[PDB]
């Protein structure tokens, strides 16, 4: 019912999560895997473990095997935002109100760090313990967040959107950059939730699926919409970066208010979606609440 404390409820459940799943890693408090830490840890509102953690726990599967997969999709984001602030890509020196990684700890740190973030993801999945999940289904959820981070999704759309700096490319180019670079691994969260439920849970995939893509695509449209009118000291982030870069968005193609209608009929769609699932008794109630804070949230 009360969605800022179910908010802080799974930003404290993930990081404990991530936490347990790093501290047995060796190198602990050189560079590197403080870097890990910094960048995977220290801010984020783990929207990804919730979409985990709150699809899994629409099929009954325990919140303690849900942390891998929670913790496995946070590691692909936190890897992916370490990359992305390089110089060589969006070169900022903020986020989550903090000096990036690469600031703070240099670049070749950073590198390292988001790949090894990327490393731990795998090694979470092979690795931890998830009780109900059979062996078929922990290889889906590896398949599945490895097609979706790799060429086919985030990083198939990290090289689009470079590319089309500049190009103030057409919605339709936009909309491609834009599912892949971020819809992709909102994706692979719902599914490694719904995954970890076996049968169930892949049964409810074909409707899930249309509603992950519709709030994957709604989540980038909102980032770029706060990337224009959102202050730095709330985004943690700063304000006009994709301007200063020429970045083909949303807002900058269609204007702040066709913008701001495309996210919230994509949330409307995500509703009707998940009204499909309701009827057969799940509770979506997360998972309308979620969908709705992805246009109504402000950093
Ligand atoms: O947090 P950012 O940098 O505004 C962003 O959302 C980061 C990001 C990195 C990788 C994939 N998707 C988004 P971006 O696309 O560079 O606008
Ligand atoms: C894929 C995108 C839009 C990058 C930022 O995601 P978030 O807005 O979830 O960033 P944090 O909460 O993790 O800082
Ligand atoms: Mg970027
Ligand atoms: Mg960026
Ligand atoms: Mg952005």
């Amino acid at each position: 019912m009360d969605f800022p404390q179910q908010l802080e409820a799974c930003v404290k459940q993930a990081n404990q999560a991530l936490s347990r799943f790093i501290a047995p890693l060796p190198f602990q408090n050189t560079p590197v895997v403080e870097t890990m830490q910094y960048g995977a840890l220290l801010g984020g509102k783990r929207l990804r473990p919730f979409l985990v953690y709150a699809t899994g726990h629409m099929f009954g599967v325990s919140t303690n095997t849900l942390d891998a997969p929670a913790a496995a999709v946070e590691c692909i984001h936190a890897y992916s935002l370490i990359h992305d602030d390089l110089p060589a890509m969006d070169d900022d020196d903020l986020r989550r109100g903090l000096p990036t990684c690469h600031v703070k700890f240099g670049e070749a740190n950073a590198i390292l760090a988001g790949d090894a973030l990327q490393t731990l993801a795998f090694s979470i999945l092979s690795d931890a313990d998830m009780p109900e999940v059979s062996d078929r289904d922990r290889i889906s959820m590896i398949s599945e967040l490895a097609s979706a981070s790799g060429i086919a999704g985030m990083c198939g759309g990290q090289a689009l959107d470079l590319d089309a700096e500049g190009k103030h490319v057409p919605l339709d180019a936009l909309e491609r950059i834009h599912r892949h670079k971020t819809g992709a691994l909102i994706r692979a969260a719902v599914r490694l939730g719904a995954l970890s439920a076996g049968d169930k849970g892949r049964r409810a995939l074909p409707v899930l699926d249309k509603y992950a893509e519709s709030i994957g695509l709604a989540f980038q449209v909102q980032d770029d919409i706060l990337d224009v009118v959102g202050d730095t000291a709330t985004l943690g982030k700063r304000q006009g970066a994709d301007q200063q870069l020429g970045k083909s968005t949303y807002p900058a193609l269609l204007g702040l208010e066709q913008a701001r209608k495309k996210a919230r009929d994509l949330i409307d769609d995500a509703r009707q979606s998940l009204k499909q699932l309701a009827e057969q008794s799940l509770d979506t109630s997360a998972l309308e609440a979620l969908a709705d804070y992805i246009i109504q949230r402000n950093k």
